[PDB]
C-alpha cells in the first residue's frame, strides 16, 4: 500500500525525466 503509492511517484520522474532528457 505504501510501497505501492510511493512507487508511483518514481514513476511520474521516470516518463517526466526521460521525455526532457529526450
Amino acid at each position: 500500500f505504501f510501497h505501492h503509492i510511493f512507487r508511483g511517484i518514481v514513476h511520474v520522474g521516470k516518463t517526466i525525466h526521460r521525455l526532457v532528457t529526450g
